[PDB]
């Protein structure tokens, strides 16, 4: 019954992309095998034999999403070779508004919303934090690294939200305060 | 009566947690409130205005909680301890609060009225912080609180209270 399943990579990848698509269309609370399968263009009967339940599918789909986010994250530090340059890169990450996009926000904050109800989704967030931490720890002590990532978490959102957000100058100064 | 209106506001928040913002309808809210469907029409016009009112009610409770952490604060060092307490207490980033707050955040870009709720909410927090901090520093602290409240309850190995304090003091300048 482990050997009943076939694990097709084409079907799998379609189901994963349709899952993210379903989250956008319906909200994370409302996604189901049925909705996903319809978006995916696969038989509903198929779904059970790739992912046992909705949480495991959600896990795979969001893991795909945070993988992409982490590549973008690391890419901001491509030219960093000291602490002040690291601070500049973090300022870029916040000021560029390329992380906190409408599309990215819609997906990540739905992940965050449901993660206290769904342990697999909390695991996704925990893995994602650890990757960001490991990136920052190239240039910062672990406590400072965690402080910066929390600052980035908050400031990327607030920057695109506030009626009157901070200047890049203000952002760089605050980042430099946190770096110590 | 106002008691029925409040039941409807509360059921809207309950419905957001059960169905997601996208799937919330007047009818789903009325059943959770346990009120006749006709009451939905009496008290509220659109589903978007109801969502606005319900989330506004939620952020007003959050702000009441936010201000309460500073009840014993008379200066900036004290404010740093209060902020550290707010984070370390995990009382802000509770499962219920997170499920409501992050759904609001999720849909803000698609729903202008909700974005207004978020902006109103961060202005109140800033106003609280600006009692002891410069406006720029107040915004930095509120963003740091936004991130660290969440990270503290999520991290497999979060920061200790003393570490949080030191970082709050760093941001405070």
């Amino acid at each position: 019954m482990a050997m009943r399943r076939a694990n097709d990579p084409q079907r799998r990848e379609k189901i994963i992309q349709a899952t993210l698509e379903a989250v956008k269309l319906y909200g994370i609370h409302a996604v189901t095998h049925r909705k996903i399968a319809t978006l995916a263009g696969v038989p509903l009967g198929s779904m059970t034999y790739y992912f046992s339940g909705i949480d495991e599918l959600l896990l795979e789909a969001f893991s795909s999403f945070t993988e992409i986010m982490s590549r973008q994250y690391q890419a901001f530090f491509s030219d960093v070779s000291d602490a002040p340059g690291a601070c500049q890169a973090i300022t870029d990450m916040i000021y560029s508004s390329q992380v906190a996009t409408p599309d990215n926000m819609e997906l990540m904050y739905q992940l965050y919303a449901l993660a206290s109800r769904k342990p697999l989704l909390k695991t996704v967030m925990q893995n994602w934090m650890q990757r960001s931490q490991q990136t920052l720890e190239q240039w910062f002590e672990p406590g400072t690294a965690r402080a910066l990532d929390a600052f980035i978490e908050g400031m990327t959102l607030h920057f695109v939200t506030d009626r009157k957000p901070l200047s890049r100058e203000e952002i760089l100064r605050m980042v430099e305060r946190v770096a110590g």
